[PDB]
């Protein structure tokens, strides 16, 4: 092989800080543009700072002879991360690790493209091999030890000096742009990794149950009450026909006119599925939401099931993120019906094949959840059939960043056309059931980025997330028997829907109010969207 001293680590640091991390320096030049006023030293020196800082932590990490394993891993992962940071504009924070950790083979394989593989292999696996090849000439364990600790420390001070010489620039820039740090590799996922490790240990707590005395309190002589909750995926409000978008992407629901209540101002709990799902079914408002406490207490379905309601969850995304484990549920995607399914994913209309079994399961009030794959990208083109391919040209690849933005928007507007007909078909299975007080409720889990300022997919840090990812659609439909006997004032409801802001925080108590449930301590009347319009 080749023989280096270290040295080997200055090269490693030259690479990591100067080759990868393009996304990081790209973001700061965007946030802090050149102009010539000599304040650009803040930009020029900045790679130098990161070099020194990388030299520092790599002297501490590159220990013999675990480093021959640990460094290639870091180089290979930095490549895998920097690629999507550079082209998709993602951040690698703790939540992004929860994505990676909660994913599936079908779901993540769609992310692979030849350029991605080529990137990883040329910027990750290769430098890894080059590194592993090098035989390192250690000095005497005392002479070697001293040489490491002095370099590691002068590096830090060199970085601290260069920054301290420019303290107000650093202080300003990073107090305003606190998340830009989740762009730096590898502090990135290491930081997220220990932060998740800390969460792992702090997770030994017991299981709290909530609302143990809940019961239904439906009047005597009441029709069965059947509620369907359609959980969307990735569909955003800005491309939703009912919300006034240039294209009627919801023509079937627009056609139903007034019987469909549309909410033009609703925001999500999170901007990823792993975050939004568990949160919206938990008691925690977005700003109180704790991942760990939520995982270890009863959620909405647990409580609603305790009250005697029949809860079924049919799944067609990558899983229910832990929300459905204690209620009857089905992985509909695994039926692999060639009419709907290819490559381990399915068109949402497959869910409708199992709908009637649930509807005729028994004769007590029910909550049925249809968890859909919706507008899930990057393979948006799989989210609809030819019948809904109304806007063209389309982006028929997972390489969504090489499509033109208009071509991508087209493809994504076709996914909504499929969302729209899915909801419509659910309503059709119910609207003629005169013996049934039925409600169909739809909301998405989060929106999506469609290439704006260079950002694709979703999962952005909420605090800096764009409207596209947080502003989501929501509609409600009520069957004829519900409108006769459900006690709701429908014109009141239309007005509230038009005038008020809502969010996922209204989900929990809205669903509980639809089941007429007594003795509930978790129910909050002021978070039930219909309470204000319920009579008497
Ligand atoms: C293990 C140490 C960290 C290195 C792990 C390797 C990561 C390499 C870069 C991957 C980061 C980008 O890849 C990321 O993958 C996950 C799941 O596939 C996607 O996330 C997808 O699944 C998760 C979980 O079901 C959902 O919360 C999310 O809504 C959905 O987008 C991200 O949208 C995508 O951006
Ligand atoms: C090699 C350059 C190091 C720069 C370090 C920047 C500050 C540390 O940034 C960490 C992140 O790395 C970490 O992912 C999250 C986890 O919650 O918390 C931040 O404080």
């Amino acid at each position: 092989p080749k023989l280096g001293s270290s040295a080997l680590i200055a090269f490693l640091s030259l690479y990591s800080s100067l080759v990868l991390n393009y996304a990081f320096f790209a973001k700061v030049v965007e946030l802090h543009p050149f102009n010539g006023t000599g304040a650009d030293i803040f930009l020029y020196t900045m790679p130098v700072v990161l070099f020194f800082l990388s030299n520092f932590v790599f002297h501490v990490i590159a220990l013999p002879f675990v480093h021959k394993v640990l460094i290639p891993l870091i180089l290979v992962i930095s490549a895998a991360v920097s690629y999507q940071e550079i082209f998709f504009n993602i951040y690698f924070n703790k939540s992004m690790l929860n994505n990676v950790l909660q994913t599936t083979a079908a779901e993540s394989a769609r992310l692979i493209t030849p350029g991605y593989v080529l990137w990883i292999v040329c910027l990750g696996v290769l430098p890894a091999l080059a590194y592993i090849a090098v035989k390192v000439k250690y000095r005497v364990w005392y002479k070697e030890f001293l040489t490491r600790l002095v370099l590691a420390a002068v590096s830090f001070l060199c970085a601290l000096g260069i920054a301290m010489l420019q303290y107000q620039d650093y202080a300003s820039f990073f107090r305003n742009n606190k998340s830009v740090t989740h762009l730096i590799v590898p502090s990135n996922f290491i930081g997220a990794g220990v932060s998740k490790y800390k969460d792992w240990k702090r997770s030994n707590i017991p299981y709290t149950q909530l609302d143990m005395a809940v019961v239904q309190n439906r009047p005597a002589g009441s029709l069965r009450r059947f509620v369907v909750l359609v959980v969307g995926e990735t569909t955003r409000a800005a491309n939703w026909g009912l919300n006034g978008y240039s294209r009627q992407t919801t023509p079937l629901l627009a056609a139903r006119g007034d019987e469909i209540v549309n909410f033009p101002q609703v925001r999500s709990c999170g901007t990823s599925t792993a975050h939004s799902l568990p949160c919206m079914f938990s008691t925690f408002d977005r700003t109180d939401y704790d991942e760990i406490k939520a995982e270890h207490q009863d959620n909405l379905l647990d409580i609603v099931q305790r009250a005697g309601v029949e809860v079924t969850w049919l799944e067609n995304d990558s899983g229910c993120k832990g929300v459905c484990g204690k209620v009857p549920n089905t992985d509909v995607t695994s039926l692999n019906l060639p009419e709907y399914c290819r490559n381990g994913e399915c068109l949402d209309n497959i869910l409708l094949t199992k709908f009637d079994e649930v509807l005729n399961k028994n004769d007590k009030d029910a909550v049925l959840i249809l968890h859909t794959i919706g507008s899930h990208g990057p393979t948006y083109y799989e989210r609809y059939t030819e019948a809904e391919r109304k806007f063209t040209p389309t982006c028929d690849t997972n390489e969504i960043n090489k499509c033109t933005r208009a071509t991508l928007v087209n493809t994504y507007d076709n996914t909504v056309l499929y969302v729209d007909q899915f909801i419509d078909k659910v309503i059709r299975k119910l609207e003629n059931r005169d013996d049934l007080e039925s409600v169909v409720h739809y909301v998405s889990d989060h929106g999506e980025s469609l290439g704006e300022n260079g950002m694709y997919l979703h999962a952005a840090p909420y605090a800096i997330a764009p409207s596209g990812q947080t502003h989501i659609p929501m509609v409600m439909w009520f069957s004829k028997a519900f409108r006769q006997h459900g006690g709701i004032d429908f014109q009141c409801l239309k007005q509230k829907a038009a005038e008020n802001e809502y969010s996922h925080d209204h989900y929990f108590s809205t669903v509980l109010g639809l089941m007429d449930i007594s003795n509930s301590q978790t129910y909050r009347k002021e978070m039930d969207i219909l309470a204000a319009c319920r009579r008497p």
